[PDB]
């Protein structure tokens, strides 16, 4: 029911904080950083319009299917004004076997956003898209498109420039889904970061 | 890049490969089918306005299973519960099979037109990966094509953007389907 300006302001208020923090040392840091970031992500997801109307079962499913893409799109957004480096935290700016191909993708994605001049208002829309897309849900997904296109028209882009930019923005998401799949394959061995159902249920 | 929307949709519709035919028996039949489908794909790709002007090898290395999946998902559309691999090969790993039925159900639920299906395939192929901007400008042209095809259909500007968004968010699903399809292979 929210207006496109009311929506973008709710997403901007929903925004999580920026957190702080050898192969095993670096991994112990990344594992711990994401763990604490997961708790702030569950609070954020409930601040996203429409997600809290959903049954706990649906909320779980979406988060389990999107917790790494959400972490990565947040990462790629922070790291953006730091070319050649990945700002996992303000005290954790980096540049481990197998992890090299994934790091290089996350660098390329960050480099794409910057060249494309990604804005914070479009970013909060995209991260909200990923949460709701991972799995009424299509009614909300339509509302975030209307918000993105409203922000493109408010910025002065022509109707052509609007649908062209929307598409480029929605295709970089195929890459984020890919970066997530390869990451899930790499990390898993066992899991040290608490399954999100235990967390979501623990928080209510 | 000089090409119009109707010139782009018809150029791709012309490039459309033919429909082909057919446990160890099922996988062997599928390996053989796919192996014959890659030769038609490799040739279709050369007919994608922009693609032959390249790097082409890696784009088919990334999109070969996404293209095989979108094709399968497009064929099997009026066959709910079953997957139409070939007219003589209709089957009804289970995870990948279910993920493929859901996509086809979404394709049915959206009334996805063939003219829009060719555009998705060409976007899949190009977005799978001065020479780098060539891919960008072509994708921005397939998007004008998709929006024009919608304009013709009678949809409003708001009903156009939503539908563009709807179809594009399905490519994240087919990227995911391919990735988990690769692990299984
Ligand atoms: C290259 C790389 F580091 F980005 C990268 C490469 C991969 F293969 C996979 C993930 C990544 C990322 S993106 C990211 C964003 C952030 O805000 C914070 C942490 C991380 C993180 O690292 C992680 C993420 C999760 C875990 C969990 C382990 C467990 O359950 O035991 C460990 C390390
Ligand atoms: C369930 C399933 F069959 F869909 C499926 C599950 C997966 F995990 C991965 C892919 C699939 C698909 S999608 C498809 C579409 C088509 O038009 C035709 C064949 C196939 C095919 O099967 C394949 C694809 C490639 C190979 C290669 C083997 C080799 O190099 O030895 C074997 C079987």
């Amino acid at each position: 029911s929210l207006t496109a300006d009311q929506m973008v302001s709710a997403l901007l208020d929903a925004e999580p904080p920026i957190l702080y923090s050898s192969e095993a040392s670096m991994m112990g840091l990344l594992t711990n950083l994401a763990d604490r970031e997961l708790v702030h992500m569950i609070n954020w997801a409930k601040r996203v319009p429409g997600f809290v109307d959903l049954t706990l079962h649906d909320q779980v499913h979406l988060l389990e299917s999107a917790w790494l893409e959400i972490l990565m799109i947040g990462l790629v957004w922070r790291s953006m004004e730091h070319p050649g480096k990945l700002l996992f935290a303000p005290n954790l700016l980096l540049d481990v076997e197998g992890m090299v191909e994934i790091f290089d993708m996350l660098l390329a994605t960050s480099s794409r956003f910057r060249m494309m001049n990604l804005q914070g208002e479009e970013f909060v829309c995209l991260k909200s898209i990923i949460l709701l897309n991972s799995g009424h849900i299509h009614r909300v997904l339509d509302k975030i498109t209307d918000t993105l296109i409203h922000l493109m028209a408010k910025a002065g882009l022509t109707l052509q420039q609007q649908h062209q930019r929307l598409a480029q923005l929605l295709l970089i998401l195929s890459h984020i889904r890919h970066m997530s799949n390869k990451g899930m394959e790499h990390l898993y061995k066992s899991k040290n970061v608490v399954p999100l159902y235990d967390l979501l249920l623990e928080m209510l």
